[PDB]
DNA sequence: GCGGACTGCTTACC
């Protein structure tokens, strides 16, 4: 096979790699690496190096890296220029693998581990790693066993050993149900005390070194923790040897700790989770997560967590074994390390540059130009700057019976390929005219040679850009994900229509690749399958669907943040030229295709003048489609389905078209290098075929519901809701009150009045008896301290900051009660007046009960009036006022009668 | 006593 790398890190003169030779063998090497830097030279001067804009440069080889640097500073020191890739891990990996990386995971070695530290004195600080670890579960992917260490014996407790009978036996036999599935997998190690358990990992550790190493918090809690107990142990020498290449980091925030272990690259997967899962989470504890990810119980104990251990250590050791199986079980659904690993290898970088899309580019950036024989740009300094982004129209708060929608494919990215916009393309400028003049086609035709953005900038048309190159690529893969994803989600409908009519018989799931359309032959046999046979299917589709998700939905983060890189001023190619340009002709770009569609519309259908684009933000049109339903009546209509297939025919056979027109002719006015304005129907939206539903309603800017039947292809089986910006898509808002809130507006666009304000009267009535977490408003807490003036709140002290503090004044003294963190999230809940807790709210960790000190007050003194009205109604009144409906029924003269 | 304007903070949408 072809070498890949594992892991590289910049050690002095030296680079340490870890890597895979062609036997598919793990090696490690120092190489002495002699790094290339680049400065420009005259034209005299032969050579092969040129830098992005032309200009030749003499390549300079030095005896070593640090030799290196210091020319840079020199460079500095003289005022010119000094070129070429400064980290020189890059440049390495560059010269190491001049070829596409064609990587075995297999061969990789992931390690997710999670530890346990009993403390009864309050959270563990991993800094200070004061207490025992009593045990390490560490699962390694090569071995695909889950590796037990269990401290039998602490100054906390002394216990028997851990049986893995018991822990395989149901909760309902007293067990623990560790999945059965991992019980061959577990090898369970007890020790009689600390110091032979922590050399006994080290050991472990240095046989199986983790190149991935993840699990939850294990960046800020287990692995700072771990190294600072071995280090407090017995000394930093041994705790060195976590990194394969014995050199750690302490990077210090006071006080708290960032371990740094050299040659090893650490993948927290609560870090991976927040970038690459598109989800805002009330809170980011593994219990809560995994509930939410795989839909397991949440993990039943009795007592506090610091006695878990002294009471019942086989379901302690059993829980610690689970939570890093429930890792890799959200992994295996997510797959966030397979993505890290594609981009990485695809970049050429340390795996765990993969949060930074800024080192990301430069290294891919850097490696395409490399290929060409060019020399990369010095990076400088700039102030930071505002510039403009995307326009949003300002919709007329409504109701909107029949509505489509329409979106541009990858738009900033395809406006970056059309424009040719990069760095080494910029050929001038023109004078601009207002944005409208171009929107309304009226201005001057900016360039007759140059590809143009009405922002003022021209771009060569005949070169290739090496940014709309790269990101052509990426964009690429992204589409080839996306449309596995469609199509499973397109699959997903076809097994949830024949889950309508289950056959009865004993049948197996069809063997089907869910990444690709059912063939009718695939479908004619899954409407003969059981119901066991379908739900199976259905769950492999939803995981393919997820799978492909994560693929398209990062890649697509990738391209975006890109655009995003060229406006931040520590990109080597930030230029807000470019940036602008490429917001600006978007806003054009929008703008444009409104204009067009409304004229189309008007046409068609017959009308003058009227509004069809109700709404727009950056890139999309929601479309009225009130009028070309009316142009045919809806009596014309079977059932739902039958105009939800005439507005699909309808957007792909006119609408479609038309737009394509509009932007050709668009990209002809700024004399683009290629037409790429691409906007596709997205949502089919409208209320039940004869219901006295609303369809949708819109109550601002960036606020709207729909009741959408097709979105981008896919039909529903039943119809969608989609909402956005309501307060039923914030986390912030309580779990029974989206759950309320959304059964509201589902109401209102499927079924009328008559029915919201049923749903209404129940829930007002019946509300005091949800629990008090599903009420419990949830907010970050930022800035504690800031606003903590002796235990009360100072100026301006936010809402949930001053439930906070109200409940650090009620926990004052118990070292066992749960501390708030700050930056973390709280559950915030309003207290009557009179309360006990002497003001108006209270606020504790999110994903938790409160604490059992307070608990029985806190329910006893919530404020469900106020909690009702401020949660519920308030939102509730908003929807209903914009899209001119009444939760309760209004006063009339009709109330004289009986 | 408090509504309106403004600010800080939060979490949405792209
Ligand atoms: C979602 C998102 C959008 N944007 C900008 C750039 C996007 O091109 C533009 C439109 O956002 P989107 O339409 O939501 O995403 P997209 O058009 O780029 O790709 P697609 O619609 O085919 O799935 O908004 C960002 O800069 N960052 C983001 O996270
Ligand atoms: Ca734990
Ligand atoms: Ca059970
Ligand atoms: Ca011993
Ligand atoms: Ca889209
Ligand atoms: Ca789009
Ligand atoms: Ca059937
Ligand atoms: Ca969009
Ligand atoms: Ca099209
Ligand atoms: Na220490
Ligand atoms: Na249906």
């Amino acid at each position: 096979m072809k070498e890949f790398y594992l892991t590289v890190e910049q050690i002095g003169d030296s680079i340490f790699e870890r890597y895979i030779d062609s036997n598919g063998r793990e090696r490690t090497r120092e190489v002495e690496y002699k790094p290339s830097l680049f400065a420009h030279c005259p034209e005299s001067q032969a050579t092969k190096y040129f830098d992005i804009y032309g200009k030749p440069c003499t390549r300079k080889l030095f005896a070593n890296m640090r030799d290196a640097s210091q020319w840079i500073k020199r460079m500095e020191d003289i005022g010119l220029e000094a070129l070429g890739m400064d980290d020189f891990k890059l440049a390495y990996l560059s010269d190491t693998y001049n070829y596409e990386i064609k990587y075995d995971h297999t061969k990789i070695r992931v390690a997710n581990f999670d530890i346990e530290v009993t403390s009864p004195d309050g959270f563990p600080e991993p800094s200070q790693a004061k207490h025992p670890i009593d045990a390490i579960t560490h699962y390694d992917s090569i071995d695909d066993r889950f590796y037990v260490f269990d401290l039998l014996n602490s100054p906390y407790g002394n216990v028997e050993e851990w049986s893995i009978e018991i822990a395989a036996k149901l909760q309902e036999q007293g067990g623990d149900e560790v999945p059965s599935e991992i019980i061959d997998k577990i090898i369970y190690m007890p020790f009689d005390n600390e110091k032979e358990l922590l050399m006994e990992y080290l050991n472990f550790w240095q046989q199986k070194t983790p190149v991935i190493l993840t699990g939850w918090n294990v960046e800020s809690f287990a692995i700072p923790y771990v190294y600072n107990r071995i280090k407090n142990i017995f000394g930093e020498s041994t705790a060195k040897r976590l990194s394969p290449h014995r050199k750690t980091r302490v990077k210090v925030i006071e006080s708290r700790e960032i371990i740094t272990l050299f040659g090893i690259s650490v993948l927290d997967y609560i870090d991976l989770y927040k970038k690459f899962s598109f989800t805002n989470q009330p809170s980011y504890s593994l219990d809560y997560i995994s509930e939410f990810e795989l839909n397991v119980g949440k993990l039943k104990y009795d007592g506090p967590i610091s006695k878990l251990r002294e009471s019942n250590h086989q379901r302690y050791i059993s829980y610690n074994i689970i939570a890093v199986y429930r890792v890799l079980q959200i992994d295996a659904k997510r797959q966030f390390i397979n993505l890290s690993l594609d981009m990485g290898y695809y970049a050429k970088i340390q795996i765990q540059s993969v949060f930074s899309p800024i080192k990301t580019w430069d290294a891919i950036i850097f490696n395409s130009l490399k290929e060409q024989n060019k020399v990369i740009p010095q990076g400088r300094s700039h102030p930071v700057q505002p510039y403009p982004g995307a326009f949003v129209k300002e919709p007329i708060p409504n109701r909107y019976k029949y509505v489509m929608s329409f979106d541009l494919t990858s738009f900033y990215p395809s406006i970056i390929r059309q424009v040719n916009i990069s760095p080494e393309t910029i050929a001038g400028t023109f004078k601009v005219a207002p944005l409208h003049d171009y929107i309304n086609a009226v201005a001057e035709r900016p360039s007759d040679v140059y590809s143009c953005s009405p922002n003022g900038m021209m771009y060569y048309k005949d070169r290739d850009g090496v940014v709309p190159t790269e990101i052509t690529k990426v964009f690429n893969q992204r589409k080839e994900h996306k449309g596995y994803m469609l199509a499973a989600q397109r699959n997903g409908e076809i097994i949830k229509e024949a889950l309508h009519n289950p056959n009865l018989s004993v049948d197996e799931p069809l063997d089907v690749d869910y990444r690709f359309d059912f063939s009718d032959e695939i479908k004619e046999k899954i409407k003969k399958l059981s119901a066991k046979s379908l739900n199976e299917m259905l769950f492999r589709a939803q995981r393919t669907e997820v799978a492909g998700m994560t693929a398209q939905i990062n890649r697509k983060l990738l391209i975006n943040s890109l655009y995003g890189a060229l406006g931040n001023v520590w990109f080597r190619y930030y230029d807000l030229r470019n940036a602008t340009a490429i917001t600006t002709f978007g806003q054009m770009a929008l703008q444009w295709i409104e204009r067009k569609v409304n004229e189309y519309l008007n046409e068609v259908c017959g009308t003058e003048g009227e509004a069809f684009v109700l709404y727009g933000d950056t890139d999309s049109i929601y479309v009225s489609a009130d009028k070309i339903i009316d142009k045919v009546g809806e009596s014309k209509f079977r059932d739902t389905n039958h105009w939800v297939d005439f507005l699909d025919k309808f957007a792909r056979e006119r609408m479609e078209p038309a737009i394509d027109r509009g932007f050709r002719e668009m990209c002809e006015y700024m004399n683009n290098k290629q037409h790429l304005m691409f906007m596709d129907r997205e949502a089919i939206a409208g209320p039940p075929l004869g219901s006295k539903g609303i369809g949708g309603f819109w109550t601002g800017k960036k606020r709207y519901a729909l009741n959408v039947w097709d979105m981008e292809g896919t039909r529903y089986a039943e119809p969608k809701l989609k909402i956005m910006g309501l307060e039923t898509q914030k986390s912030s808002t309580p779990k029974a009150v989206q759950k309320a809130l959304k059964e509201c507006i589902r109401r209102m666009l499927q079924e009328g009045e008559e029915s919201l304000q049923e749903y209404f009267k129940e829930f007002e009535k019946e509300f005091r008896q949800l629990n008090y977490i599903s009420i419990a408003s949830v907010s970050s807490a930022n800035n504690i301290a800031k606003y903590d003036v002796g235990g009360f709140p100072g100026p301006k002290c936010p809402f949930h900051i001053r439930g906070i503090l109200t409940y650090n004044r009620a926990i004052k003294g118990n070292i066992d009660a749960p501390q708030v963190v700050e930056g973390e999230k709280v559950y915030v809940l309003p207290l009557r007046e009179g309360n006990p807790f002497g003001d108006k709210c209270i606020a504790w960790p999110s994903g938790t009960e409160i604490t059992d000190l307070i608990k029985d007050d806190v329910l006893h003194w919530m404020d469900y009036t106020v909690l009702l009205e401020k949660t519920f109604i308030k939102p509730l009144e908003g929807f209903t006022s914009a899209a001119k409906l009444d939760y309760e029924k209004k006063a009339s003269l009709f109330d004289m009668f009986d």
